[PDB]
Order: C-alpha cells, then sequence, then structure tokens
C-alpha cells in the first residue's frame, strides 16, 4: 500500500527520484524550461551529473516526508504551505504539480514494482487542492 510504497521509494531514493523526475520531464517537455541546467541533456547525461541526482533526491525526500505525514493520502496544510513558499516555486501554478503526479502515477503503473498507484493519484489530487488553498494560482 501507500505506506510500503514510501519505504520502496526511500530504499532506493536516488534511483527512483531520477527515474520519476525524468519521466515527468519527458512526458511534459515544456516543463524542462524551468530547469536551465537540464536543457539539451539526455537521460544518461543527467544521471551522470551529481547535481541532478542531488536535486531529484532533495525533491523526492521532501515528497516522501509530505506523504508519510499525510493521513489517508491527505497532506498537511503546513506541508503544502512549504511547497508554495519555496523561493524556486514562485512562478509556478498548480498545473505544474498536477503534471508531475500524472507522470508519477503513469511511471508506477508501467513499473514491474507493486505500487499502490491509485493511492498516489489520490495523494496528488489532494496535494494540488492543498497548494491552491495555500495560495498557489
Ligand atoms: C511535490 C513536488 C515537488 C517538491 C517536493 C519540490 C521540492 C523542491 C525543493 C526541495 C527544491 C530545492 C532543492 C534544490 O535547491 O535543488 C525545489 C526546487 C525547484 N523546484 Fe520543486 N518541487 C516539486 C515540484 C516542482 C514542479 C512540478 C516544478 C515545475 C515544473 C518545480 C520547480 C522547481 C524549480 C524550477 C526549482 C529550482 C531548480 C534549480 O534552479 O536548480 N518543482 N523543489
Ligand atoms: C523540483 N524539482
Amino acid at each position: 500500500g501507500f505506506k510500503q510504497d514510501i519505504a520502496t521509494i526511500r530504499g532506493d531514493l536516488r534511483t527512483y527520484a531520477q527515474d520519476i523526475f525524468l519521466a515527468f520531464l519527458n512526458k511534459y517537455p515544456d516543463e524542462r524550461r524551468y530547469f536551465k541546467n537540464y536543457v539539451g541533456k539526455s537521460d544518461q547525461e543527467l544521471k551522470s551529473m551529481a547535481k541532478f541526482g542531488d536535486h531529484t533526491e532533495k525533491v523526492f525526500n521532501l515528497m516522501m516526508e509530505v506523504a508519510d505525514r499525510a493521513t489517508d493520502c491527505v497532506p498537511l496544510a503546513s506541508d503544502a504551505n512549504t511547497l508554495v513558499q519555496e523561493k524556486q516555486h514562485s512562478s509556478l501554478t498548480t498545473g505544474n504539480f498536477e503534471k508531475l503526479f500524472v507522470a508519477l502515477v503513469e511511471y508506477m503503473r508501467a513499473s514491474g514494482q507493486s505500487f499502490d498507484s491509485q493511492s498516489w493519484d489520490r495523494f496528488g489530487k489532494n496535494l494540488v487542492s492543498a497548494l491552491s488553498s495555500a495560495g498557489m494560482k
């Protein structure tokens, strides 16, 4: 279930974070523009870069914190507020986050691993809702 999936992801966080983030960028290539350092680079070029792995690890660490702190896949308002108030998130709308969870759910369903993809879909939905409540346009 959802709780186990957090453990699955955390067990190999760097690998899953890079794979899912790439799945996001590749499904929605318009989103790559937000990430100047990643423009014009293949998956393998990005995986070779320590900074790319470090960035994706930090993002997915926090996502996993928000997921673990949630009750029944409903995230805490304070966590949504953190995400809205991140300086690097200033120009973003909830659609950016919606896209990320579409790609994440797609990745889980395509994977050989037994992810609770429906729970991640619900979690994504509830997070988008919470981002809006915290003031994200
Ligand atoms: C739940 C999902 C997300 C989480 C937990 C998250 C979290 C974070 C964190 C912790 C950082 C700082 C890490 C660092 O300095 O490298 C960061 C940076 C950033 N985030 Fe997110 N983020 C999420 C989704 C998104 C989305 C969907 C976008 C837009 C497509 C986005 C755009 C950015 C950008 C542009 C930066 C700065 C990257 C850079 O200049 O190196 N984030 N995010
Ligand atoms: C945020 N990536």
